[PDB]
């Protein structure tokens, strides 16, 4: 009854604002140099992967649990939400991650806040490898959303959330050594936002992740596992007024 | 047939007893600053996981497994058990903590003792950013224990007891850093007692947690996925005499 | 058509021969002190329990997945096997444990090889510390496959080879420090004979697992979740004559 | 309609040679000594194995998700794929892991390419010595495999794509201070190809797991879980000709 104006939309887009602010949170919170005792590489993969893990879980069921832009762009290309949700939902993300660095930056002590984990190319390296990376980063992660979260699946799913989860973590384990690892605009987006910090190649955190999930969308979507639908109905699913 | 009077009440009982002092035990032992090794961030979080998600598939279909007086209080306040079983429950894991930080005492060597891995603030944070910090540990955590319990779930479940267990492992991730990671007043209350030492800011680990789980679960219950029930029948939740 | 004549008995025992074989080669394996990069307790404990869960996953099918004497004698003592079923099954699992650590002991290099990681009590803990800490460490383990594996049970299981082999995990995350961890009689008999070295403290490592196990097996078989039979019926299960 | 030709066979293997691809370069690119911070033994097992763990719940569904020249050969002995789709996938297999391999060598900074992570022999052991670990380490995983993907199996299996993923995991967990750890020809061959250098036992990385797949898979559909075809319907198989 009107997607927009429903109880429903207004709980999902809430969820996605609620989910990047806690992942955001959990990620630069587990990243930071600790004097007490610096982080890992596998401390800050599994951190990062478990917060998605976990919040797939909890928040997944109320708006699909996208916690990331570049996934959400890529649902729309793909044609699996409206133009309205994705507007909303990345706009939910954003404000939601911008928050999640704030309250992080309110609770941690000096020594430990740094550049509050922003996202940071590794010199000895080009933003032409690093998009490439972030890229591949992205595409593997997509791919694996898609493929677990598709209704027609007839091999045995297991845990959803746990692989979704552990594909962020495998992203991390490679991509932190090339830009701190980014896969997720708003994750970049919000600790940038509120240490007032820009990196010159903040370009790449962008378009690096859209291009890897919309490539991923395209080749899932559209060549592997394309679905029935009139062009009608591909209209009426931008719009949100497809009865299914 | 009386809730209180029945063999699966007292079972019931005994196995939030059980599963606390088994946590209690393992947590703090992981977590000991054993001379021949000492236990790193990530090895530390992810025994308190381990051990919660063990916990959790082999008691909680007992009792619910909530091995957590925060979590117990949450699903009081969220309608979900009665009052009689949240004052036993508590009761059964306050002193189950102490059971198994005082069997952990009486094994564990001279050099390895120490504190016996009490919680303790980082010098640098204050009782108010541990507070916040706390807060938002236990709130996911909730939030995933009563997403992946509820029975009225239609998404994929996976493994409900290794989600909450890396749900822990993704709390201690960034709480160790703050407070050692509480989430659970028990877990604090254990080894305090056994070695006769509170912190000023002891409680920050009693407040933060009930707190945390009391927001998640009016959020859950009330606002996410309400259940309506008349009021009488709310009352008989309460009361323990609800017949479904 | 007669239990020990049967292709499905022989096929059982050879699999518990063949997984305790491979487990205890990963096992020790993982253990040795490599000097090129010495294995950390996570990584330790992690191989065992990985190793665990690969073969519940790939041979538990066949003959239960014991790959432990003191799990099979706590599965004869809760009336689930057949005297002659556990009489084989251990020692399948003795002989397997000599063969993985006998394979070890032919292709590790000896500025590795030590000890081929033989249990060895702490300095610092007494024998009956020893004692307490292993019933504790084999109790959550066999607590978490009775109910991993229980046909009665109605809760989402997940995924049983790897909450119990996770359990291993956290068993070795307490244990290591004590004992070295054993839980398993076979796991510590293996290199001992190999090794040919059998500590003053060799008792724990029987005593401890199988005390701990069979308590499990009380508890969880007896008192928690029994199932009422009559004398003849519990006989004919000993005796591997009964039929459902 | 002539399996060759049909469309689904088109996308299986461009699904094999996308799966390698993507493999070999997380693998590879987390077993660089990045200067900043040499990746831990426990942080190359678990790339590598959520590697597998994500593809095999990504693009497992359109192929079968081999991802593996061992395995695949493995399959076609053990009468479970035709011999014109194991050429294709082994050659799809090897193609991908240089283009893997290729691809990181264009993005990886100087001070980490070192040699691209192309196996080595352990200086402290001999080639036969070698030939046995790998052996055994790609017998468990294909063990593993066969288990977790057989529609024939009532016991629950849980996460197939995980289980098999951490048993990778497993095999890197012992295999990385031998061998630097194989399991899988085309993973072995990629960077080798890439950097123009083979080591002399270069052979040992084709045979070892080889070998331990086919007798796992001889093991397994031959001697525990037989069929019972007739000859004509094994031929069939053989050829792609068989209707079920
Ligand atoms: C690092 C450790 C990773 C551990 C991964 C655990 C894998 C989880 C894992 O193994 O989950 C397996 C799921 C598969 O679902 P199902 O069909 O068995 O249950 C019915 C199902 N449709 C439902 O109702 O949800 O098992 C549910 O209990």
């Amino acid at each position: 009854k009107k997607e927009v104006c429903s109880v429903a939309f207004l709980k999902a887009v809430f969820a996605e604002f609620l989910a990047t602010l806690i992942f955001v949170f959990f990620g630069l919170g587990s990243a930071l140099k600790w004097p007490s005792a610096l982080p890992t590489i596998l401390q800050i993969a599994l951190a990062f992967g478990l917060a998605i893990g976990t919040l797939a879980q909890a928040l997944g069921p109320v708006s699909g649990g996208h916690i990331n832009p570049a996934i959400t762009l890529a649902l729309l290309v793909g044609n699996q939400i409206s133009l309205l949700r994705a507007f909303f939902y990345v706009a939910a993300q954003l404000v939601g991650a911008i928050a999640g660095a704030g309250i992080l930056y309110g609770v941690a002590p000096l020594n430990a806040r740094g550049n509050l984990a922003v996202n940071a190319l590794n010199n000895n390296t080009t933003q032409g490898q690093a998009m490439v990376v972030e890229l591949i980063l992205t595409f593997q992660l997509a791919l694996c959303i898609f493929a677990s979260t598709d209704s027609r699946r007839t091999e045995p799913v297991g845990s959803p959330a746990l692989s979704i989860g552990l594909s962020v973590t495998l992203g991390h384990l490679v991509g932190i050594y090339f830009t701190g690892c980014s896969m997720n605009p708003a994750r970049s987006f919000g600790p940038a936002v509120v240490m007032n910090r820009f990196s010159p190649a903040h370009w790449v955190f962008w378009v690096g992740p859209i291009v890897g999930a919309v490539l991923a969308a395209i080749l899932y979507f559209y060549l592997l596992f394309p679905n029935s639908l009139s062009l009608s109905e591909r209209v009426a699913i931008i719009k949100g007024t497809y009865e299914p």
